[PDB]
């Protein structure tokens, strides 16, 4: 025929002239997830970067989860399809946040959500997604926990543990997941009737308690068969991802207008000139990436 390769076909010979993996999250394009070897979120991407048998791993998503696939592969490369794939909520962590916290309290645990940077990670005594963290700071041997950035996630944390929670810093929040109102609720349940709703514990604590389940988008994956029908209260991508996998259930966003412009960075042009090119290059300081490391290791040994 006269026909050439599309974009599609250009990224699926790169990725074998590359010896090349595409690891993409839950929110990336539906084309984008289209293209990817492995799809999941946080806690599993970075259980899928300790069994990468390929050279390069193309990161489909922000930047701390580019940072941690490189944390935990330092001898591998990692690139990053575009350096303006950033997620708002870890970079309002700030190491003099975690300094400070740690001096009223020594004896505290400094537990670090995986939405934040290799450096304040090297100050992080264990990490946690949204997965697991109820489960690892239920294990920590202390009553209380130094724990961020996500506020959000904190007071599920607090409420689900019973411990305390001192938060670093005091404000942090995913703008996305703040766009969920009672309101939202309210109109979910009138427009479907019948669906339940499965709430990220990024929502704020008024409309966590409205959730019929509250998880990481990993585990709406894994709870999805409890019922047909879901309104899901997170960015609206994973409406797709849940479509894809259930085509005979039905999803509805809560909100279309949930957007994360960090994951809506990559694009399949940007996949494509990532692998032609190699960029871009994704590095973490030694010092920094084995005390990360050290934390993130511990995050997978406490939660299987
Ligand atoms: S959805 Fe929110 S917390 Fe998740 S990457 Fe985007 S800005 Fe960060
Ligand atoms: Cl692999
Ligand atoms: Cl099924
Ligand atoms: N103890």
């Amino acid at each position: 025929g006269s026909f050439t390769m599309d974009l599609v076909e250009e990224i699926l010979r790169l990725k074998e002239e590359r010896n090349a993996i595409i690891l993409a999250h839950n929110y990336q394009l539906p084309e984008v997830q289209d293209i990817a070897d492995f799809i999941g979120d946080s806690l599993e991407l970075a259980r899928r970067a300790t069994r990468v048998d390929a050279d390069v791993i193309v990161f489909a998503g922000v930047d701390f989860m580019a940072e941690t696939a490189k944390i935990l592969n330092p001898d591998k490369v990692v690139l990053i399809p575009s350096r303006e794939a950033t997620c708002a909520m870890a970079n309002m962590l700030k190491v003099e946040h975690i300094l400070e916290a740690k001096r009223k309290y020594p004896n505290a645990p400094v537990v670090l959500y995986v939405n934040s940077t290799a450096e304040a990670k090297a100050y992080a005594d264990v990490t946690v997604t949204s997965a697991n963290a109820v489960e690892v700071v239920k294990k920590l041997d202390s009553d209380v926990v130094i724990f961020g950035p996500d506020k959000n996630l904190a007071h599920y944390v607090a409420k689900m543990t019973g411990k305390k929670i001192i938060p670093v810093p005091s404000k942090g929040h995913c703008y996305v997941h703040q766009k969920f109102t009672l309101d939202d609720v309210e109109r979910a349940k009138k427009l479907h009737p019948n669906a339940k709703l499965m709430i990220h514990p990024e929502c704020i604590p008024e409309v966590q308690e409205k959730a019929d389940i509250i998880a990481s988008t990993g585990g709406m994956i894994k709870r999805a068969c409890e019922w047909d029908e879901w309104v899901v209260f997170t960015e609206r991508e994973m409406v797709y991802r849940l479509r894809k996998l259930y085509p005979q259930k039905k999803f509805y966003p809560a909100r279309e207008d949930a957007f994360c412009i960090g994951m809506k960075a990559i694009t399949l042009k940007n996949i494509y000139e990532s692998l032609k090119d190699m960029k871009y290059k994704v590095e973490v300081p030694e010092e920094i990436a084995r005390k990360a490391r050290k934390a993130i290791e511990r995050m997978l040994e406490m939660s299987k």
